[PDB]
């Protein structure tokens, strides 16, 4: 589990999104596997706008931070799990790195602020789903 807070907004996996959240939607993208809700409170975090392919992510299966190298974002085919039918992932770059499935929510991020959440992985992969594209996050 796990969220980016920035602005009034709330970034979430799709996947995990609450009633609450659908029930303040801003925007969803299943290809994407992300969905953004609206919040009260203002947020912290701010958002990378970069090409890094270097960063830190937040593993919840091992309590720790990696350091970890990515791919760019792309069109990736994704392993049928509990929530999607195998199928091809949009805007999602690949690292090595221990993950699970309750791993999703999970931060990366590098010099310039957050850039993705952990979406997919498995056999020492990581797959994160990038926000770096999504410019109005930063207004409105
Ligand atoms: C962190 O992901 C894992 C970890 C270990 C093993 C397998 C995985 C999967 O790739 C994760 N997965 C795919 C998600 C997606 N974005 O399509 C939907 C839900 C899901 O369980
Ligand atoms: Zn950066």
């Amino acid at each position: 589990s796990g969220a980016i807070y920035v602005g009034n907004y709330r970034v979430v996996n799709r996947h995990l999104a609450t009633h609450n959240d659908w029930a303040n939607l801003v925007w969803e993208d299943s290809s994407r596997d992300l969905l953004v809700s609206s919040t009260t409170a203002q947020g912290c975090d701010t958002i990378a706008r970069c090409d890094c392919q270097t960063g830190v992510y937040y593993c919840s299966s091992r309590r720790k931070h990696y350091p970890v190298s990515f791919s760019k974002p792309s069109l990736i085919f994704v392993e049928a799990s509990e929530y999607y039918p195998a199928r091809y992932q949009s805007h999602l770059m690949l690292a090595v790195g221990h993950s699970e499935p309750g791993d999703c929510g999970g931060i990366l991020r590098c010099q310039h602020g957050v850039v993705g959440i952990v979406s997919t992985g498995g056999n020492g992969l990581v797959g994160f789903a990038d926000v770096r594209d999504l410019l109005w996050l930063d207004e409105e």
